C-alpha cells in the first residue's frame, strides 16, 4: 500500500483524477466531509437518540463529537510524523498535517451515525427477528451473505449504508472522500466467512451486500491490501481507521468511566485510584485538591488521561507504521498500551456499574419489544402490501426482496428513541 | 305515490294513522327528531370524535349541522312538490315543514350506528370476521349473514341503532316510517355485493337481523323493486336523495372549514377553492374586514352551504319523476355545476386532512383497540364458562342464534363512546 | 386427637422436645411466632399490595392486622374454656389462655401471606396461564398432582410454602411452631383429588406436593387424624384452625361492608337495616344518635357486629369440641351462627355492589394479562436460558421442572404491586 493513494479524493462518480495540489484550500475535500456530516439529516438525528443512561444530558451526538475531537488531534499528531517520514507526499503532492486529522475527525464524527437505538441489545433484537422471529421466513428466498446481514445486522455496515446511500437526486449520499470512507472503515469485510480469525478487524464485517460493490470501488481506489482467499472479500484496514478506533477507545474507556462517577453509579474515590497511572506524570495536585466538585475533578483527570492515551496511542502507530500499511499489524493501537491494566479494571467497572445496572437492564428489555415490533409491522405490510391496514402502515413509517428487508432495517435502526417509542405506541393504540 | 311515502306508521301499529287526523303540535315526523335528540345513542356522540380530535369537532356537532341543511333542504322541496301536486295539502293535509322535518330527523340520525375510527373502524371489524379469529363462523352462517360481519356497514348499524327490540322497549324510538325511508340510502340487503354502479348499490342499508323490519317498510312505502329474487332490493324513498346531499354538502364544506381551523390546510388556499362556489354572492369588503381566520372561512361555508342547498333544490324538482320511478341512478350533487370544484375540495381534504400522520396515527390505533374488543367478546361468547370471560361478561355486555349474537356484537362495540373504547381496551391489556 | 400433642412447640429440624412447662414465659414459642411474621420480608410487602378496592387506605396488610386481633380474642376465650374443660393442660403441662390466643392470632396473621395480587382472580389468572397459555405445554412432563398445583393454583397453599421455604442459610422458613402451622392449615389435603366431598375443609386445596413431605412431618407431630390413606393424603384439621377460619370469615363479612359504605357504594341507609339484630342487645342508642359523621356510626356498628359474632364463634367451638376433636364436624362456625340469614344477606349486597363494581371488575381483568405477561417471560427464560433477551429477562426478574415452575408462581405472586406493575410495563415497552 501507498499513501499517495490511500489519501484520495475521490467522491463517488468521479470521471476525472483530484489532484491534492488542485484544491482549494478553502475548500479541502477532507475539511468539507466534517461539514456535510455536520448538517446531515442523520447527524442531527443523534440529538434525540441516548446512550446507555437516558438522563437528557448523555447523548450519542455528544459522544461522536468528542470523539471526533480526540480523532482530529490524532490524525494531526500522526500526520506531522508522517510527513517527515514520507516528505514526498508534501513536497511532490502538497498534502499537509491538517489533511490527517480532516480525515479521521470526520470518520470519526460519523462512527455511531448507523447505529440502531438501545446499543447492541439493538443489534440482537434486529437480528433476533430474522434468526428466529417472523423474518426468519425469508431464509429460503436469501444468500448466505444477504442472509447474515439480517441475523448479525451491524451497525458499523448501516453507517456505511446511511454514509452513501443513493436516492432520486442524490447519487453517493453524502459523497464523502474516499480516504474518509476508508478511515471509516474499521471492518473491511463481508458478513461472511463469520469471524474467521481473531484479528480486530475480522470481529465484525462493515458493509452489507448492498454496498458491497460501492465499497470495492473505495478499496481499490486507495490500494487497499486483499487479505481473503476465496469469492469472500476482505480487505486489511485503511491505516487511519486504526486512529479512528483509537479514539473512540479512548473516549469509550475514560468518559463512560466519568459519565458513571458524576451519575453517582460508581463511587468517587475510585477516579483517582484507577486513574493515577494514567495522569501521575502530568497531573497538578494543588490544582486538583483546590477543585471543590466532584465533577471538576473527575473532568480534570478524564482530560490528563485522555491526552496521556492520545501521546500514547500516536507513538504506537509511527512504531508499527510499515506493519500496518503491510496489513500486518493484528492488534488494535491500545492493546499495544502500557496502560492495559488500568484500561481492563476501568472497563470492568464501567460493566458492572453502568452497563450491567438494573436501569439499563430495562431498557434494553423495552428496546427488544419496540423494535421486534415495528420490524413485524413493516415485514408484514411488505408481505401484504394490499390490505387496508397495511397500507396505513405504510403511510406511517415508510426493488429486489433482499433490497426491501436490508431497507427495512435500516429506517428502523436511524429512527430516534422518541420516533421508535412514538410509532411503537400507535401500532399498539396508546 | 307520494301519500304513500309520508306514511306516518310506526312498528306495531294496528290502525292507519292519517295524516289528517294529526295533532300539528305532537306531528309523527317532528317527534321523530325530539325522540333522537334525548336518545342515549345520539347523546353518546357527544364523546365521539371524527378523524381529528380537537373536542370541539364532534360527531354531536356534524349530525346537528347536516339536520339543519337537510330540514332547508326538505322543506324548500316541500314547499315546491306542494304546488306540484296540490291535492297532497288540500286533501291530504301535508305541509311544506312536514318534509323538513322528516328529512331533519333522518339526517339527524345517520352517523349514529358508525364504528369509531370512520372508515378505518369499520374495515376493522370487516377484517377480524374475514381473516381474523372471528373467520371460524363462516360455516355456521348463511352467505348474507357473514357478509354482514365481513363488510360490516356503519349504515346498516344505524338503522338497526333506530329500531333494535329490547324488554320493555320493542321497535326502538319507533320512528316513522317516512322517516326510516327518508334514512335508508342503501336499500338492499349485504348481498348481492355492489350488483351495479348505481349509487343505491355502492353499499348496502340493512343487516339480516332488521331485513323483516325493511321489509315492512318497504312495502308501507310502497318502494319500488329492483330485484325479485330472494336478494331484496328497493328503489329509494325520493327523500333519502335529500338526507344524501345534505351528509354531501356538510362532508365537503365544513371538513374544509375545519382543515383551515386546524392548520392542516393552509388559509391561502381558501378563497381559491370556494371561488366559484361564493363568487355572486360574496361581499369581499365584508370579507377583507373580517380580523379572524374562522370568521372568514365560516363566512364562506355558509356562501357555499346556501349555494348548493339551492342548486340540489332545483336539480330535485328537475329530476323528480325518474326519482319517483326508481329510475335516477345518480346523487343529487354528482349533477352539480360544481362537481370539478366539489371534486377538488374533496381531494384536497383528502391529501390534507385524511391523509395526514395525525389521522394515519389514529386509525391504526383504531384497528387495535376494535380488534381488541372484538376478539375479547367473541371468545367470551365461544366458552362463557370460564371465570375470565364472566368478566369479560360484566364489563363489556352486562344484562340468541349464532348470527344474533355476533351481529349484536357489532353493534355495541360499533357504538362504544371513544372514552370507553380504549379504556375498556386499556384495562383488556393493563395500561 | 390429643390436645397436648395438638400444642407443639416444635420447630423444624428439631432433635429433642420442647416442653411447655419449661419455656420461658418472656420468650414463648407461639408469642415469637406472631413477631417473625410481622418482621418477615413477605409480610412487610403488603404494604404496597392493595384488596379488591384501590384506596391506599385498604390494604391486605390492614386486613392481616384486623384478623388477627379478632383472632387472638377468639383463641384466648377458647383457651380459658377449654383450660376448664381439661384442667391438666394446665396442672401438668404448663399451658396458659393466651397461648391459644397467640397460636391463633400468628396463623390469621399470616393467612394472606402468600396470595398473589388481584384477588381470585389472581389465582384463576395463574391458572388459566397452565391450562391453557403458554404453560400448557408442560402437561405431560408433571405428574397429575404437579400439574394440578398449577392449573388450581392456591394462595393458601402459597402462603405455607412461604412461611416454610428452606433456602440456604435459612432452613425452615420463619420456623413457626407446629401448633401454628396446624392453625394455619384450613384445607389439610393435596391438589387432588379435586372436591372429594362437600366439606369446607377439602372446598381448596392446603399445600403444594414441594410441601407435601413437610406438612407430613407437622401432621404427624400434631398427631392429626388421617382421613384417606388412598395415597393421595389428607388429615382432619387442628382444631385451631376453625378459629382462625371464623377470625377471617368475620372480618370479611363485616369489615368489607363497613368499607363499602365508607366508599360510597352501598347506601348507608343499609348499615342499620341489615346490622340491627347483629347490634341491638349491646348498642347504646344514645351514643348512636350522638354521632354526626357516618364513617363514626358504622364503625361503632362495625365493633358491636364483630363482637357478638365473636362471642357466638367461642360459644359455637365449645359446643363442637369434641366433634372437632374428632374430625367429624362437617361445617364452618359461622355456618351455624344464628344470624347466618343476616351474614348471607351482607355478603350479598357487598358481591353486587363491591365485587362486580365496575372498578374491580377492570382491576381483575387487568391482573390476568400483567400476571399472564410475568408468566410467559419467566417460562420462555426457564425453556430457553442461552438467548440474549432470556438473560436480561432473568437478571431483571429472578432443581426439578417443577420445583423452577412452582417458585417461579410462587415469586410472581408474592411481588408487590408497585414492582409486578413496573416490571410488566418495562417487559412491555410502557413507561
Ligand atoms: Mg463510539
Ligand atoms: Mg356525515
Ligand atoms: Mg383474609
Amino acid at each position: 500500500a501507498n499513501w499517495e493513494h490511500l489519501l484520495s479524493l475521490k467522491r463517488q462518480g468521479d470521471t476525472a483524477k483530484r489532484l491534492r495540489i488542485e484544491q482549494d484550500d478553502t475548500r479541502l475535500g477532507f475539511e468539507v466531509d466534517y461539514d456535510r456530516i455536520i448538517f446531515s439529516a442523520p447527524f442531527r438525528s443523534l440529538q434525540d437518540k441516548t446512550q446507555v443512561i437516558t438522563d437528557f444530558v448523555h447523548t450519542r451526538l455528544t459522544h461522536s463529537l468528542e470523539v471526533s475531537v480526540v480523532g482530529r488531534s490524532l490524525g494531526r499528531m500522526v500526520g506531522k510524523k508522517l510527513l517527515e517520514k514520507y516528505p514526498h507526499l508534501e513536497q511532490v503532492y502538497g498534502y499537509k498535517f491538517n489533511d490527517f486529522g480532516a480525515i479521521v475527525a470526520a470518520a470519526a464524527l460519523a462512527h455511531d451515525i448507523g447505529n440502531p437505538p438501545f446499543g447492541h441489545s439493538g443489534e440482537k433484537a434486529i437480528g433476533e427477528f430474522f434468526k428466529n422471529g417472523y423474518g426468519k421466513r425469508y431464509k429460503d428466498s436469501l444468500t448466505a451473505k444477504e442472509y447474515q446481514d439480517l441475523i448479525k445486522f451491524e451497525g458499523n455496515a448501516n453507517g456505511f449504508k446511511v454514509l452513501s446511500q443513493s436516492k432520486p437526486g442524490a447519487q453517493g449520499g453524502l459523497r464523502l472522500s474516499y480516504a474518509t470512507l476508508g478511515a471509516f472503515m474499521k471492518y473491511p469485510k463481508e458478513s461472511l466467512p463469520h469471524k474467521p480469525s481473531d484479528h480486530i478487524a475480522d470481529k465484525k464485517y462493515g458493509f452489507f451486500q448492498s454496498e458491497r460493490a460501492l465499497f470495492e470501488d473505495v478499496a481499490q481506489e486507495l490500494g487497499l491490501l486483499k487479505r481473503s482467499t476465496t469469492d469472500d472479500v476482505s480487505w486489511s484496514r485503511h491505516p487511519l481507521a486504526y486512529l479512528v478506533e483509537a479514539a473512540d477507545d479512548i473516549c469509550y474507556t475514560i468518559i463512560d468511566f466519568e459519565d458513571g462517577i458524576n451519575l453517582g453509579l460508581i463511587p468517587e474515590e475510585y477516579a483517582l485510584e484507577y486513574m493515577v497511572k494514567l495522569v501521575g506524570q502530568t497531573i497538578d495536585r494543588n490544582k486538583y485538591n483546590a477543585l471543590q466538585e466532584t465533577s471538576d475533578r473527575v473532568s480534570y483527570l478524564r482530560a490528563l488521561a485522555i491526552g496521556t492515551l492520545i501521546n500514547e496511542s500516536v507513538d504506537t502507530f509511527m512504531k508499527y507504521e510499515e506493519e500496518i500499511l503491510a496489513g500486518t499489524f493484528d492488534q488494535s493501537l491500545i492493546d499495544k498500551s502500557n496502560y492495559q491494566a488500568q484500561i481492563t479494571d476501568i472497563i470492568n467497572l464501567s460493566i458492572e456499574r453502568i452497563y450491567n445496572s438494573r436501569e439499563v437492564i430495562e431498557k434494553e428489555i423495552a428496546g427488544y419489544e419496540i423494535l421486534s415490533t415495528l420490524l413485524e409491522a413493516r415485514c408484514r405490510a411488505l408481505d401484504n402490501n394490499d390490505t387496508h391496514y397495511n397500507q396505513l402502515i405504510q403511510q406511517l413509517l415508510a426493488k429486489s426482496l433482499y433490497e426491501n428487508l436490508i431497507q427495512i432495517c435500516a429506517e428502523v435502526s436511524t429512527m430516534t428513541d422518541g420516533k421508535a417509542l412514538r410509532n411503537y405506541k400507535k401500532i399498539k393504540g396508546l
